[PDB]
């Protein structure tokens, strides 16, 4: 019947969805949430055979194992085993758009397993099998007999196997299809894989069982009282002796308990649900749940006979919290939330889309350590364990239905079609039915990028109906349609409007006050972290803090979707779109994370951690005002550490206990600071330290920090008198200056410093020249589809203007001998096709002390696209182990992404001055640098710089970091000015005007000498 | 949904029509067992959506109805919204679950009396004059069914009309019903007679309650 | 596949719903609402055979007329012709309440009709069959080949017969 090409058939014989069950037969075990003998796992070694299409599968496979099959591990994505290639496409579907049809050549994975079943399981009760995740559709067989069918890759499919099993050995046969009508609703921007990627288990339930249960918590005005209501549903033999007891626990103390027989209240003319009961438990002064303090209670639901016989027990963690929208604000337990969130896909560089506990824990610890308090399940229900973890560690969650039809034209072609309503409703309803009891979930999402159709409105209402405790949001069709309680745009900018027809992305500040608008605004996606990005991140957070109704957003996104491949030597390297023969593909657009696939942070993570701090500071004289942005907890594990340093030199320091109530303030007056002797700038640096370890951080953890410039005493003392006088030697070809063991050589043909000698060794491999370009960042390339080349992208404008091809034309090069120095004056003009782009005028003054003062003045044609940078570069002949500097650091920082960096004395190994972005680009820059030390060299002034073994040219010509090769010597790029990196999105110019080098005339000066 | 020609005639002769989806699960216990079950949402949605897609251009149709006697389920709320979204030109009504739920734009009770309340648990049938002013209520009230004309009936019909005329928001109703559902049978002499429930060996049956 | 006992399958190969169509090929005819030669009525005398259950239907019926079948007018309810008894119940369902199941004894009405179409209909265009009302579900066959399935007794069920039609009798 080809059910995989019929949106009308999304399952066959599948059991109803419900909350996590373990069918404990002992209440104490359910209370402690210990393992259940009634719940077995079938994960492990299975048999697998790949086929080009289902019609290729031999009939024998249903009854007997295939010799050609191999033994592989499950869960797993078969692309991760090499049976076929994983495909990375963003918007464009991986198959021809001809709904509900899929390619005749449909990759088919035949999984099979021989397992044992204890006769005890078949003598009573019900035995079902559960597939937590199968991509994308499958047929099931047990001992040769067809069982059922299922679709939707992100929610569990359950089947009753009671009448198929036999005591002893049994054999399952699962035929998984890569493509199905279900694929049309799974066009998320990620790797397209397939197989049984989530747990497979066997559950045993009594004939008379708990088939479903809902837990709700209502509160009085001040949350000093609560009522926990638990609706429990049963199946099987309904009798007067049956009872349900719901007891609530706080540790080993039972705080509440209620018992009752079945038979709900009357609801209509036909009566009520005789197979249901609702228990109501009163709880005084309940401990409230939040990401700040994840207080949890344990609820045990016991199905039993009135006289004391337990039939079965189920249970869940209960988080007492109220989520409601009032007067335009999203409130948690009555307080306005400030969502510090991030989008997180389920990705692993080695295992694909298979998740494991360790990876989940690592992510959560890293997220909380970096001040995140929320996560969005982009763009499908997650692995069941994820929610449990979020409940226990404390993270607000946006549970999103597995629905995305981005490739359709228009985007809502299927979501506005009533014939697709059935398939869609199952993706929404089954999600809610599964996760409604998790306190961590505070908002339901109808899916992602599927336009806005009537089906969305229908399902929006369905949820409001069945679960009035959680707000419902959906961004499609404009981000503010009738299908969302929250204005949830993606990449809407802070101050700039993007008036797209039909679906404009207004400036978020302006969006809130549009006539008639009252809803709160929380971006479902913003600050695209693709490669060297997150510029302008601070601008969002300043707005979030100033506008009550701007309540945050979810950064896009958590981790690069890169996969590991191996070279001929068996060495691993990160791969992206197209690296597996997959085509069409969207190359590196699958890597947009704050951390690498292996979870190593990207420089942008620190910027996020800083802007998302929970403590705000203000300075007034000797007083530091600390404000808490916590809504519930007190600062009971925080101490303030302060330090005053003069140009990196520690003068004073100390620590003060932090004792601020949520939303409160605390004043801390610093001691009488001693007026410094030396000249220079005094800097005050404060940091919040967590003395004690927690469940998510180690002792000493730094959660916040801030810097301030204090007093400054400008140096008015003239340096000592020079002993010698530099000597000039002229030739038609050069101007050579000598002073002791030091020598400078200027080429009279090029007009550049071509060499220097410190002692008996040369210092340059390449002449010191002007640089007005940079290896393009992903934000400069600005493309989200490897097929669209936006001529408006910065890289395209620089290329068309000739910035990368302009050649320096010498206009002047003269030498002058002064009383105590030699002066070299030069002027160059860079041109492209008779067009003068830049003009650089310099002077090099080498005096008797051995120092070279380089004064640079540049003119940039007002009509040429603003340049990426304005500085100099050269390849030093030597390679040193350390890089020392007085400026912003220690990590990479750019003009629009440097609030996190601190001014101080930093010292790192050369390697740390290079950021390993998978797709190479300008990187490792450090700004606000007053002094740079490398080997025998020292540069002084006020500049930005990056130093490494890779030239801008190599970075520019290389697609993968693993293909880079250290060049001889060290490449140095010292800029007087550098363009912002942007990142509001990576498919259009996103660098704010204030970070564009548009001044027309620039000036900077550097002093080069020996250390 | 009626035979297609019915709407054309109503368009031409001039009659206001309430087009109702083919959904009634009266025998379920409780009445909303199926309509509140997400597993029946697909089957129900086609009965609503396909009706709208077929008759949405008929001027005679002035109100959409989600069905009859199927309690009040989340499927009703979902389908109610679907229509409001697809065809905002017509009000949507549904009597199930109490006649004044979130799935109806019109208070549309069946057999609610003029002055006397019938405080049934959960689904009370308030006196129609009283229903209109319950705290918070503002919707119009039009009985989907009233004045059951079974046999020698229609006693008290004038009471309704005196009320409909004095109260602006009491905007009438639909009598139940138009024609006796009796079937013709022939005796030994070939003479025809009006038959009803049970006259065809059908059992169980509800006798004359079909007239 | 007992599609009549699965609320997840309310139809198979059914065309999308739409407002009344006539496919007029002349504008004035459409304005005046006169008949359309592109819309044909199949009401009239059909062949009918009653069965106690679908399993009792002989496979031969799909290929050729059943000798024991009778000629009856359509539209019509087979109860009005005397094939079985009409049932009158108010609230209580006429069948055991056990969703989505129905009785194994399920009265089955086998209708059939021999017909043919204009030559030009075999040439080009889409030819569909429209059943304004079938109570309560049905499978459709054309020239022995399975076409589709449909439910809901009160709305039309349409199927594309284009790839099933043939010259002469169908
Ligand atoms: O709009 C979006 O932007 C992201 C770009 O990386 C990614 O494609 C998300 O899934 C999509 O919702
Ligand atoms: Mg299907
Ligand atoms: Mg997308
Ligand atoms: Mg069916
Ligand atoms: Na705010
Ligand atoms: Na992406
Ligand atoms: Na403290
Ligand atoms: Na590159
Ligand atoms: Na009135
Ligand atoms: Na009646």
């Amino acid at each position: 019947r080809r059910d995989w090409e019929n949106p009308g058939v999304t399952q066959l014989n599948r059991l109803a969805a419900h909350p996590p069950f373990a069918s404990w037969r002992n209440s104490e075990e359910a209370r402690t949430d210990r393992p259940s003998q009634q719940l077995r796992s079938l994960n492990g070694e299975w048999r697998f055979a790949w086929f080009p299409a289902p019609e290729a599968v031999p009939e024998s496979w249903l009854e007997c194992d295939l010799p050609e099959a191999d033994t592989v591990v499950v869960p797993s994505n078969w692309q991760m085993h090499g049976y076929d290639a994983p495909i990375y496409t963003n918007v464009t579907y991986p198959i021809t758009v001809n709904p509900p049809f899929v390619p005749t050549e449909n990759p088919t994975g035949c999984y099979s397993l021989t397992f044992n079943v204890d006769e005890s399981w078949l003598q009573e009760g019900q035995t079902r099998i559960i597939f937590d995740g199968v991509n994308s559709a499958f047929h099931l067989w047990c001992n040769g007999r067809w069982v059922g069918y299922g679709q939707d890759s992100r929610l569990p499919s359950e089947f009753d196997l009671s009448a198929f099993l036999r005591a002893g050995e049994n054999r399952l046969a699962v035929m998984v299809l890569r493509w199905s009508d279900g694929s049309y609703l799974e066009d998320q921007d990620m790797w397209r894989m397939s197989g049984i990627f989530r747990d497979v288990s066997l559950l045993h339930k009594p004939t008379t069982q708990i088939s479903d249960f809902h837990v709700a918590t209502r509160f009085n005005d001040d949350f000093s009282r609560a009522v926990l209501e638990a609706e429990v549903q049963m199946c099987g033999e309904l009798r007067d002796y049956l009872r349900v007891t719901v007891s609530l626990w706080q540790g080993e103390t039972q705080v509440a308990s209620g018992t009752a027989p079945f038979g709900g209240e009357i609801i209509d003319e036909r009566g009520g649900y005789a197979d249901r009961v609702t228990l109501r438990l009163n709880v005084e002064n309940p401990k409230l749940w939040s990401a700040e303090i994840p207080n949890l209670y344990r609820a045990v639901v016991e199905l039993h006979t009135a006289d004391g016989t337990l039939i079965e027990a189920e249970a869940c963690d209960v988080g007492f919290r109220e989520v409601r929208i009032e007067n335009g604000l999203l409130l948690l337990n009555g307080k306005p939330l400030l969502i510090r969130g991030v989008n997180r896909h389920e990705h692993h560089p080695l295992h694909g889309q298979v998740m494991d506990e360790q990876t989940m824990v690592q992510d959560i610890l890293l997220m909380k350590q970096n001040n995140f308090n929320a996560v969005r399940c982009s763009h499908y229900p997650n692995h069941p364990l994820w929610y449990t973890l979020c409940d226990r560690y404390g993270l607000y969650v946006v549970d999103e239905a597995n629905i995305e039809t981005h490739g359709m034209v228009p985007m809502n072609r299927l979501t506005d079609d009533p014939r697709w309503l059935p398939a869609m409703s199952e993706r929404v309803t089954r999600m809610v039915q599964r996760d409604r009891n998790h306190p961590s979930v505070i908002i339901w999402s109808l899916g992602n990028e599927s336009g806005h159709g009537a089906n969305h409105d229908a399902l929006y209402r369905w949820i409001k109906s069945v679960d009035p405790s959680r707000p419902v949001q959906y961004e499609g069709g404009g981000a503010d349609t009738t299908a969302t309680d929250i204005i949830c745009p993606m990449y809407a900018r802070v101050d700039e409007d993007q008036p797209f027809p039909a679906v404009p992305k207004w400036s978020i500040k302006k969006w809130l006050s549009l006539p008639g608008e009252t809803r709160p605004l929380i971006l479902c996606e913003y600050a695209h972290a693709m490669g060297n990005s997150l510029g302008g991140f601070a601008k969002y957070w300043q707005a979030f803090r100033q506008y009550p109704r701007l309540q945050g957003g979810f950064v896009w996104d958590w981790v690069d979707q890169s996969l590991i491949k191996y070279d001929e030597n068996g060495n691993p390297w990160s791969a992206y779109g197209g690296d597996f023969g997959d085509t069409p593909n969207d190359a590196q657009f699958c890597m947009n994370g704050l951390v690498f696939a292996d979870r190593t942070p990207h420089p942008a993570l620190t910027e996020a951690k800083h802007q998302q701090q929970f403590f705000q500071f203000r300075l007034s004289g000797q007083t530091i005002e600390v404000t808490s942005e916590y809504l519930f907890r007190h600062s009971d594990n925080e101490l303030l550490h302060w330090m005053v340093a003069l140009d990196g030199k520690p003068l004073a320091s100390g620590e003060v206990p932090l004792d601020v109530a949520p939303q409160g303030k605390q004043l801390i007056e610093l001691p009488e600071l001693p007026q410094p002797e030396s000249a220079g700038q005094l800097w005050l640096t404060v940091r919040v330290v967590q003395p004690n370890a927690t469940a998510w951080s180690e002792a000493g953890h730094i959660s916040a920090w801030q810097q301030w410039r204090l007093a400054e005493n400008l140096s008015v003392t003239l340096p000592a008198a020079s002993h010698a006088i530099p000597h000039l030697t002229t030739s038609e070809m050069d101007f050579c200056i000598e002073l002791g063991n030091k020598r400078w050589q200027f080429n009279r043909q090029s007009g550049f410093l071509s060499q220097m000698w410190i002692g008996d060794k040369k210092q340059l491999l390449t002449p010191l020249r002007d640089q007005f370009t940079r290896a393009p960042l992903d934000n400069d390339i600005g493309v989200s589809e490897a097929t669209r080349i936006d001529p408006n992208a910065w890289v395209e404008r620089w290329k068309a203007a000739g910035h990368y091809q302009a050649e320096a034309a010498l206009l002047q090069c003269t030498a002058d001998t002064l009383a105590d120095a030699v002066l070299i004056t030069t002027a160059h003009a860079w041109q492209h096709q008779g067009k003068t782009l830049f003009i650089s005028r310099k002077t090099y003054r080498i005096d008797g002390s051995g120092q070279m003062a380089i004064t640079v003045d540049v003119e940039v044609a007002s009509d040429t696209p603003h340049p990426a940078r304005i500085g100099l570069n050269c390849q030093l002949a030597q390679v040193a182990e350390r890089v020392n500097w007085l400026g912003l650091g220690p990590q990479e920082n750019y003009p629009d992404r440097l609030t996190a960096a601190c001014f101080d004395r930093w010292d790192l190994p050369l390697s740390d001055m290079y950021t390993p972005y998978v797709f190479p680009s300008e990187n490792g820059l450090r700004c606000g640098t007053r002094e740079l030390n490398y080997g025998p060299h020292q540069w002084r002034g006020d500049f930005q710089f990056n130093i490494s073994r890779y030239s801008q040219q190599q970075l520019m010509e290389t697609s993968h970091r693993h293909l880079l090769h250290a060049e001889e010597g060290t490449w140095l790029n010292i800029d007087g000015f550098h363009m912002g990196i942007g990142g509001d999105d990576s498919w259009s110019p996103s660098v704010s005007a204030e970070f564009q080098l548009s001044a027309g005339r620039y000036h900077y000066q550097l002093v080069w000498c020996q250390k």
